[PDB]
């Protein structure tokens, strides 16, 4: 019955060189709900407390038509336009290439219901990137 959202992460850190490509992986698992969801990565303290790093969603198929990779939206932002990419929305793992110095710190991986009808209806989880001789 009722739509839960459950973020998962291998790893609660990860580290690279600057100028370096890293990876921050991230699943998810909606129950009860086949509705694509919406994914948002966010550099913070917290979610909220946070600035865009990308964001993206399969787009609407039908009540039945799987979602498809080359149909959905997909967009990196601010300091990160062009360096941050996700391969998979159904497993969100964020690549982040060039990775600067200041791009250590907290890492967000949130995935939602397009509409939060209720609290069960999204999840996050943070990985922290570390920047070798910068953090």
């Amino acid at each position: 019955g009722q739509s839960i959202m459950t973020v998962r992460t291998t790893h609660t850190e990860v580290e690279v060189h600057a100028g370096g490509t890293v990876e921050l992986p991230c699943s998810y698992q909606l129950a009860n709900d086949t509705q694509p969801p919406v994914i948002s990565w966010l550099k913070g303290a917290s979610p909220d407390r946070s600035t865009k790093v990308f964001k993206g969603n399969y787009n609407w198929q039908g009540e039945g038509l799987g979602f498809v990779e080359s149909d959905s939206y997909k967009e990196s932002f601010g300091d990160f336009l062009g360096r941050a990419s996700v391969a998979n929305l159904a497993a969100p793992t964020l690549r982040l290439t060039h990775v600067h110095p200041q791009d250590g710190g907290r890492y967000w991986c949130q995935v939602a219901q397009w509409s939060i009808r209720t609290e069960f209806g999204l999840d996050a989880k943070s990985v922290v990137l570390k920047v070798t001789g910068h953090t």
